């Protein structure tokens, strides 16, 4: 998508979510999805505030998911983690998703685009 | 988030979903939850086939929304026309939407780019 489109995409997307994580929470418990679907939109965002805290929701899902959950929620911590910048933590997030399923270049690209980052800093 | 990065979690997000939609649809019927994320996921992508696939599926939840996720959905409606260069369907959706939701610069803005587009 160009990009203002995504940006106002993503905007729509996280104001959704928040309202239906908000709106569980306030009547007990989140269900696993929401909690998850509002923490993606959370590493997405623009505001950094908002990525620590989808980073610290997926954290709280992961104990809890089945295998190919944990390899969701493992794809999205290193997303939040390198846009952050914690690329040494990103590193180790994209590199054990990529024992788990050694096809996804998705997976992959991430793992390029942090070592390139890595590279640019002097930091490898 | 910058362009490759964009790119690599729209399609990591669209397969993913496709195997949950697809498992749901083997196994029986989809939630309204699955479909609808799907359906997020189609219109994103790169292709026009799938565009219009998460149209067909976004026209498939509206009649049975509550008022709250028919304005979600028109909303995505409108974006997916966008995108396949149906901006007549695309104005008339956000229009709609804008009535019911006037404070939602989101939609103002993907009608300015179609109202843009229009005039191009
Ligand atoms: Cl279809
Ligand atoms: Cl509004």
């Amino acid at each position: 998508m160009e990009a203002v489109l995504n940006e106002l995409v993503s905007v729509e997307d996280l104001l959704k979510f928040e309202k239906k994580f908000q709106s569980e929470k306030a009547a007990g418990s989140v269900s696993k999805s929401t909690q998850f679907e509002y923490a993606w939109c959370l590493v997405r965002s623009k505001y950094n505030d908002d990525i620590r805290k989808g980073i610290v929701l997926l954290e709280e899902l992961l104990p809890k998911g089945s295998k190919e959950e944990q390899r969701d929620y493992v794809f999205y911590l290193a997303v939040g983690n390198y846009r952050l910048k914690e690329y040494e933590k990103a590193l180790k997030y994209v590199r054990g998703l990529l024992q788990t399923e050694p096809q996804n270049n998705q997976a992959k690209e991430l793992e390029r685009l942090i070592d390139k980052a890595m590279k640019k800093d002097g930091l490898l």
